[PDB]
C-alpha cells in the first residue's frame, strides 16, 4: 500500500547565483529533469551572484524606501562586480513566471535559493551603490567580500526586506524557499566563521564578535518567520546550524529544513545529522558525494571534479546522509548538486545530463520511470481498425490494453516493463493485415 521509495523527492540544483544560465539551458535541464524521474529543479539565483530581477525592485528598510530602478541597477552593477557573464546578466520575472510554469506543466517543482548571511557578494555590492555604509562583516582587518555584518541594522533590514520581496514572489507558485546560511565569512576567516561567531562566549575579551553566533539564530529564525508568512517552506544548508553541536546559544526555527550537504572536516565541527533530526528538523540529503564544479571535468583537476562526483553518486546511496553518527537518519529526498565556483568555466550540458542520469541509475528504484514513449506509443496507433482481420485487430487492442494497464506509478528500475509493453505494441501494429 506504501511507495516509500518514490514518493522521496529527487532534485537536481544548479548554481545560477554565480553564473548565467538562459531559460532555454533551464528548460533543457528541466526535461531531463523530468525524462530521468526528478520531482525538483533546485535553483540557486543569489548565490555570490544575484540573477533574478522582479519587475518591482523597490525594497522599504531603515526608515526610507530604495527606488526600483536604483535597486536594480545596483544589483545588475553588484552582481557584475562579482562576475561579469558574457552569456547574461539575470533572469527576468516574466521569464521566471514562464519557467515555473514550463516545470509546473511536467510535474517538476522549482526550488529558489537566495543565500544571505553569506554568499551575497552582489547583494553586499548592491547595498554599497544604494548608499548603505560598511555592510561587509570583517574580522581583525580582514573585510569578507561575501558576509553581511550582523552587527549593521541597515544592512540586515535591507536584506531581510530583499529576501521578503523574493518570497513574496515565489509565494503560491513554489512550496519551499531556500535562505542558505552556509559558510559565514569563509573568505576572511580561512573557513572559521562559524567558531569565529560563538568565541566570544567562551574565548572573552579577545576581540571575537559579541553575540556573533546569538544574532546569526536571531537572523536566520527572522528569515525563517518572513519565508512562512508566505506560505513556504523555509530551507538551508546545514553547516551553521548547531555548528560544534552548541544548543547553548539559543535554538534554530525547526520549521527550517535542513539540506544537509556536509559531514564537516579538520577543525570544521558540524552538528551530526542526528543531532538536527532529534532538534526536530526535517532533512534533505545534499551530500557533497554527489557534487560537481563546472569546468573540473576530470579526475586530477580539482575538488567536486566530474570523476569524483560519479564517484560519489556510485558508492554513496541516495539514503546515506552526511555524519549520522550511526543513527538511521530519515529523509525527505536527496539532491545532487552542480555549482559554477569559477563561473567562467564553460558550461557543458552533457557532463551534467550525465551526472544526473548517474544519480538516477544508481537510485532507480527512488527516480519516476519515463512513460512518455508510451505515450507517444499510443498516440501512433492507427485509430480505425475495420479494414483488418479481426485476429491482428484483436492482438492491436490487447497491445494498447497493456500498455494502459501499467502500474501509473512504477520506477526507473522498472523501466524495461514499459519499454517491452511499447515494443509489443509496434510489433502487433506492424502485423495488421488487410482482410481479403
Ligand atoms: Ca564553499
Ligand atoms: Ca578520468
Amino acid at each position: 500500500a506504501m511507495n516509500e521509495k518514490l514518493a522521496k523527492k529527487k532534485i537536481v540544483s544548479i548554481d545560477a547565483g554565480r553564473k548565467y544560465f538562459s531559460p532555454e539551458q533551464l528548460k533543457e535541464i528541466i526535461d531531463k529533469a523530468k525524462h530521468y524521474g526528478y520531482t525538483d529543479l533546485h535553483l540557486l539565483v543569489g548565490n555570490d551572484g544575484l540573477r533574478f530581477m522582479l519587475d518591482d525592485m523597490s525594497i522599504t528598510a531603515n526608515g526610507k524606501t530604495y527606488a526600483s530602478d536604483d535597486v536594480k541597477r545596483a544589483i545588475e552593477k553588484g552582481t557584475n562586480d562579482y562576475y561579469n557573464d558574457p552569456n547574461g546578466n539575470h533572469l527576468t520575472e516574466s521569464q521566471m513566471t514562464d519557467l515555473i510554469n514550463y516545470a509546473k506543466d511536467k510535474g517538476i517543482g522549482l526550488i529558489p535559493t537566495v543565500n544571505s548571511p553569506g554568499h551575497m557578494d552582489a547583494i553586499l555590492n548592491a547595498m554599497k551603490e544604494l548608499g548603505i555604509q560598511n555592510p561587509n562583516f570583517s574580522y581583525f582587518g580582514k573585510k569578507s567580500a561575501r558576509t553581511v555584518d550582523l552587527d549593521n541594522e541597515q544592512a540586515v533590514a535591507f536584506t531581510k526586506a530583499l529576501i521578503d520581496k523574493y518570497a513574496a514572489y515565489f509565494a503560491k507558485k513554489t512550496e519551499i524557499f531556500n535562505i542558505g546560511l552556509d559558510e559565514y565569512a569563509n573568505d576572511a576567516t580561512d573557513a572559521k566563521g562559524w567558531s569565529v561567531l560563538q568565541a566570544d562566549k567562551y574565548y572573552p575579551n579577545e576581540g571575537y564578535p559579541v553575540k556573533g553566533y546569538e544574532k546569526f539564530i536571531a537572523y536566520a529564525n527572522d528569515l525563517a518567520r518572513i519565508v512562512k508568512s508566505h506560505g513556504l517552506k523555509p530551507m538551508a544548508f546545514n553547516d551553521g546550524i548547531y555548528y560544534n553541536s552548541d544548543t547553548s546559544f539559543g535554538s534554530f526555527d525547526k520549521d527550517i529544513i535542513v539540506s544537509m550537504w556536509t559531514g564537516g572536516w579538520g577543525g570544521y565541527d558540524v552538528a551530526s545529522s542526528k543531532l538536527l533530526a532529534e532538534k526536530g528538523h526535517q532533512i534533505l540529503n545534499t551530500n557533497d558525494a554527489w557534487y560537481y564544479v563546472l569546468g573540473r571535468n576530470a579526475d586530477g583537476q580539482g575538488w567536486y571534479n566530474l570523476d569524483q562526483g560519479l564517484n560519489g553518486i556510485k558508492n554513496t546511496p541516495i539514503t546515506s546522509v552526511p555524519k549520522t553518527e550511526g543513527a538511521d537518519i530519515p529523509i525527505i529526498g536527496g539532491m545532487v548538486a552542480a555549482w559554477a565556483d569559477t563561473p567562467s568555466a564553460r558550461y557543458s550540458p552533457s557532463r551534467l545530463f550525465k551526472l544526473m542520469r548517474h544519480f538516477a541509475n544508481a537510485n532507480a528504484e527512488y527516480f519516476a520511470a519515463d512513460y512518455e514513449s508510451a505515450e507517444q506509443a499510443l498516440n501512433e496507433v492507427p485509430k480505425d481498425l475495420n479494414r483488418y482481420t479481426a485476429e491482428s485487430v484483436t492482438a492491436v487492442k490487447e497491445a494498447e490494453k497493456a500498455i494502459r494497464s501499467l502500474d501509473s506509478n512504477l520506477s526507473r528500475a522498472q523501466q524495461d516493463t514499459i519499454d517491452q509493453a511499447i515494443a509489443k505494441l509496434q510489433e502487433t501494429v506492424n502485423n495488421l493485415t488487410l482482410t481479403p
